[PDB]
C-alpha cells in the first residue's frame, strides 16, 4: 500500500489523467505500490466545501484538507499536477452553476447584504484564488530542465519569433508610490503576535487584523499601492500608448493575488471605460456591476436590460475602443480582450510568451503587434525590461545554443507574497496603519489614503535556511555559478540578504561562484552567460521563483511544462510537481472542437520517474527503483524518437505519446534483468504493444477531427470523458490482462 498521491485537477492536465493514469496504474500495480487519487480540482474543492447543501451521494471527502496534513508527515510522496487558481468571474462563478445547473445545489456570491450571504461569501472566498499550492508547498522549490530535455530542445528547436532592434514594445511601470517604493521591513525578535490597526485622521481606530503570530527570526514587511497614484499612472500609459501606436496590455497576477490585483485590475478597467461607465453610472449600479471582474462582467450582467438599453451601452462601449489604443486580445475572433476577465492574462505566462512572439500580442484585427506591457509595480517589472531590451539588442536566444537558468526558490510556509492575502486591506479612510506586537512595540507603520492597498508579508527563518542550503547544494552538484536575486533597495530583500550572507558561512563555499545581485543586475549577468552558452543557477524569492521558471524555460524548451520541478518537503516528504506550467485552457478548447489534445505530458513522466524513486529509496523497494529506472528510460526514448505531441490534427496527440510511454516502458522493463519477475510479468505486454503499434496509433488518430462533448468543463461527465480520452479499444484490452 505505500502511498503515492496522483492529484486530480482541472483542465488539460485533468483530461490527460484519464489517459495516463490507468497506464501509470498498471505498471506500479505488480510491484506492491499504491497509487491513489485525491480530487483537488476547482469543482471537487467546492463540492467538498458545502456538505450541508449536498445530498448523501453528491458529497466527496475534503482532500485539500487531507493532503494539507499528509504534506507535513515524512512519508509524503505527492505527484501534483497544475490546478486552476479560480477568479471570481466565470472561474469561481461559472463552475458554481456548471454544478447547480444540471447537477447539485450550492449557493451564490458577491456583495453580501444578509447574514447568510456574508457567511457564504466568506466561505467561497477561501475557495477562489491560490488555495491548493500554498498548502501543499511545505518546502523550497528546485526547478531545472533535465539534460536530456535540454538536449532534445537543442536538436529539435521550437520556433522563435524574429526580433527587431527597432521594436516599439516595452514594459511600463509606476515611478512613485507603489508596493516596491513603499516597503518597510522589520525583524521579529520574540515569539508572539502582532496586531494590524488603522489610525484615522478623525482620531478613531479600526482594527484590520488583531492577532497574527510571528516566530523568532521572522521577517515582516508592509507596503501599499496608492490608488490615486496608480490611477494617475494607468491614465498616462493609456494616453501615451495611443501616441506610440501600440497595444495596451496589463500583466498582473489577479489569480494568486486574490486580494489586491483584482482591485488594481478594476481601477484599470475603470480608468479605461470611464466615459461609458460614467454615462451609465446607475444602470450598472442597479444590476450590480463589479469592475474588479473585468469589463467582461458588464457584458454578462446587462443581458437582463431592455433590448434597446443594451445596445446603447454596447454602442457606447465601442465609442471608447475608438477613443483609446487597442487592447491586446485574449481571443481576437470572439472579441475577448485583455480587460475582459481577471485571469485570462497572467503575468508569469503572458510575458514569456509575449517575449517569444517578437515582443507582440494579438490585436483586435487578428495579427501580432508591438505592445506596452503594463507591470504597475517595480519589484519585478525591471527583470522583464532587461530581457526585453536584450532581445531588440541581440536577437532571440537560440534554443540550439543558449544555456539554462534553473531556480532554487524560496516558498516554504507560504513564504512572502504567496501568503499576504489575509493581511491585505483596502484602506477605509485616510489615516495611518500600525503593526504592533504583544508588548505594544511599534514594529511597522505606513501612512495611508482611502482606497489604497496595504499589505504585510512575512518570510520565516526556517524556510530561508532550508533555502540557502538547497541553493548551495545545487551550486555544488552542477558546479555552476549561482546568483541570489536580492535587491538592497527593498527593505525586505535587504534583511533577507543579511540572512543569506550569514548562512553561507555555514556551508562549503570553496570552488563555487556564488554571489548576490539585484534582480536587475542578476538578469544581466544571467542573460550574459546565457547567450554565450553558459549556465547559471537562479536563487530567488517566491514570486521570482515562478516568473523565471516560466520565463527562461519557455525560451529554451518552448514550455515550462517540459521540465523538472521537485519540492523537498521539510519533513522527509516529497512534492513532485509536473511542470513549471499550469493547466492549458486553450488546450481544452481545441480538444472540445477538433478532438486534439496538444498538452505535453513530459512534465508528468519526469514527476513519476521522480516519485517512483523517492519511494524505492526511502523504503525497502527495489522494484520501485526498477520501474522508475526504466520509466526514466522510456522517457528518453520519447525525446529520442520524437513521440511527443504535434500541434495540428493528424500526427500523435496525447494518448499517442501516452501509448509510446506505455510501449517503451513495457519493453524497457521486459528487457532488463534487475528484476526477472517484472521482466517476466511485462513481456506479455511488451510483445503486444509493438505488434499493435501501427493499429493502435491508427485507432487513436481515428478520433481526431470531430468535436467532443463531455457534458461540462469544470465537472465533466467522467464516463464520456474516459471514452473520449481512451478511444483505442485495442490498446485498452491489451492492458487489463497484464
Ligand atoms: N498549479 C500550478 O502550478 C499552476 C501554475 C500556473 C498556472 N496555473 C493555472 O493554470 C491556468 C492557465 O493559466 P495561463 O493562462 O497562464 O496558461 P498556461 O497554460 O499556464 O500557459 C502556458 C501556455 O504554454 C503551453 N503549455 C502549458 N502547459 C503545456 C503542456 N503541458 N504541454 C504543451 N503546451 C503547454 C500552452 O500554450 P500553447 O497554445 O502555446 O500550447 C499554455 O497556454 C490558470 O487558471 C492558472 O491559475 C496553475
Amino acid at each position: 500500500t505505500p502511498k503515492i498521491i496522483y492529484t486530480l485537477t482541472d483542465e488539460a492536465p485533468a483530461l490527460a489523467t484519464y489517459s495516463l493514469l490507468p497506464i501509470i496504474k498498471a505498471f506500479t500495480g505488480s510491484s506492491g505500490i499504491a497509487v491513489e487519487t485525491r480530487d483537488i480540482s476547482l469543482a471537487g474543492r467546492l463540492i467538498a466545501t458545502f456538505p450541508e447543501y449536498l445530498t448523501d451521494t453528491q458529497k466527496i471527502s475534503d482532500d485539500l484538507a487531507e493532503l494539507g496534513k499528509l504534506a507535513t508527515t515524512p512519508d509524503a510522496n505527492i505527484i501534483k499536477l497544475p490546478n486552476i487558481s479560480a477568479s471570481v468571474p466565470q472561474l469561481k462563478a461559472a463552475i458554481k452553476e456548471l454544478q447547480q445547473q444540471g447537477y447539485k445545489l450550492p449557493d451564490y456570491p458577491e456583495e453580501p447584504k444578509t447574514d447568510t450571504e456574508k457567511d457564504v461569501k466568506a466561505r467561497y472566498d477561501k475557495i477562489k484564488g491560490s488555495a491548493v499550492n500554498p498548502v501543499l508547498r511545505e518546502g523550497n522549490s528546485d526547478r531545472r530542465a533535465p539534460l536530456s530535455v535540454k538536449n532534445y530542445a537543442r536538436k529539435h528547436p521550437h520556433k522563435m519569433g524574429a526580433w527587431s532592434a527597432d521594436s516599439k514594445s516595452h514594459v511600463a511601470h509606476m515611478d512613485n508610490g507603489d508596493f516596491y517604493g513603499s516597503e518597510k521591513a522589520a525583524l521579529i525578535g520574540a515569539p508572539g503576535s502582532v496586531k494590524i490597526e488603522l489610525i484615522a485622521k478623525d482620531g478613531s481606530s479600526t482594527v484590520l487584523k488583531a492577532k497574527t503570530s510571528v516566530q523568532a527570526g521572522e521577517i515582516i514587511d508592509s507596503s501599499v499601492m496608492s490608488k490615486n497614484a496608480l490611477r494617475n499612472f494607468i491614465a498616462a500609459e493609456i494616453e501615451d500608448a495611443k501616441k506610440q501606436g501600440v497595444l495596451l496590455s496589463v500583466h498582473l497576477k489577479a489569480t494568486m493575488m486574490k486580494v489586491s490585483d483584482p482591485i488594481m485590475f478594476g481601477q484599470i478597467v475603470s480608468e479605461f471605460y470611464k466615459d461609458a461607465l460614467t454615462k451609465h453610472a446607475e444602470v450598472l449600479k442597479q444590476i450590480g456591476f463589479d469592475v474588479n471582474n473585468g469589463i467582461g462582467d458588464l457584458y454578462a450582467r446587462i443581458k437582463t436590460l431592455p433590448e434597446a438599453k443594451q445596445k446603447e451601452i454596447e454602442a457606447d462601449i465601442q465609442a471608447v475602443y475608438a477613443q483609446r489604443p487597442q487592447l491586446a486580445m485574449v481571443n481576437s475572433d470572439k472579441g475577448i480582450t485583455n480587460l475582459h476577465v481577471p485571469s485570462d492574462v497572467i503575468v508569469d505566462a503572458s510575458m514569456p510568451a509575449m517575449i517569444r512572439d517578437s515582443g507582440k500580442m494579438w490585436g483586435p484585427d487578428g495579427k501580432l503587434h508591438d505592445t506596452k506591457a503594463v507591470i504597475p509595480d517595480r519589484c519585478y517589472a525591471g527583470v522583464y525590461q532587461v530581457v526585453i531590451e536584450d532581445c531588440k539588442q541581440h536577437g532571440a536566444f537560440d534554443p540550439t545554443t543558449m544555456g539554462s537558468v534553473p531556480n532554487v526558490g524560496l516558498m516554504a510556509q507560504k513564504a512572502e507574497e504567496y501568503g499576504s492575502h489575509d493581511k491585505t486591506f483596502q484602506i477605509p479612510a485616510d489615516g495611518v496603519v500600525r503593526v504592533t506586537d504583544e508588548s505594544g512595540k511599534l514594529l511597522l507603520e505606513q501612512s495611508v489614503e482611502a482606497g489604497d492597498i496595504w499589505r504585510m508579508c512575512q518570510a520565516k527563518d526556517a524556510p530561508i535556511q532550508d533555502w540557502v542550503k538547497l541553493a548551495v547544494n545545487r551550486a555544488r552538484a552542477t558546479n555552476t555559478p549561482a546568483v541570489f536575486w536580492l535587491d538592497p533597495a527593498r527593505a525586505h530583500d535587504a534583511q533577507v540578504i543579511a540572512k543569506v550572507e550569514r548562512y553561507l558561512k555555514d556551508y562549503d563555499t570553496s570552488g563555487l561562484d556564488i554571489r548576490i545581485l539585484s534582480p536587475v543586475e542578476a538578469t544581466r549577468f544571467s542573460l550574459a552567460r546565457i547567450r554565450e552558452g553558459k549556465d547559471t543557477i537562479s536563487v530567488t524569492g517566491n514570486v521570482l521563483r515562478d516568473y523565471l521558471t516560466d520565463l527562461f524555460p519557455i525560451m529554451e524548451l518552448g514550455t515550462s511544462a517540459k521540465m523538472l520541478s521537485i519540492v523537498p518537503l521539510m519533513s522527509g516528504g516529497g512534492l513532485f510537481e509536473t511542470g513549471a506550467g499550469g493547466s492549458a485552457p486553450k488546450h481544452v478548447q481545441q480538444f472540445l472542437e477538433e478532438g486534439y489534445l496538444r498538452w505535453d505530458s513530459l512534465g508528468e513522466f519526469l514527476a513519476l520517474a521522480a516519485s517512483l524513486e523517492h519511494l524505492g529509496n526511502a523504503y525497502k523497494n527495489p522494484k520501485a527503483l526498477v520501474l522508475a529506472s526504466t520509466l526514466d528510460q522510456a522517457t528518453g526514448k520519447i525525446l529520442d524518437n520524437n513521440k511527443s505531441p504535434a500541434r495540428k490534427v493528424g500526427e500523435i496527440d496525447n494518448r499517442g505519446s501516452h501509448f509510446y510511454l506505455a510501449l517503451y516502458w513495457a519493453q524497457a522493463l521486459a528487457a532488463q534483468t534487475e528484476d526477472k519477475e517484472l521482466q517476466a510479468q511485462f513481456t506479455g505486454i511488451a510483445k503486444a504493444l509493438t505488434d499493435n503499434e501501427t493499429k493502435i496509433v491508427g485507432e487513436l488518430a481515428a478520433a481526431q477531427g470531430k468535436p467532443v462533448d463531455i457534458a461540462g468543463y469544470y465537472h465533466p461527465n467522467t464516463d464520456l470523458t474516459s471514452k473520449a480520452m481512451r478511444p483505442s479499444a485495442t490498446f485498452n484490452a491489451a492492458l487489463a490482462p497484464l
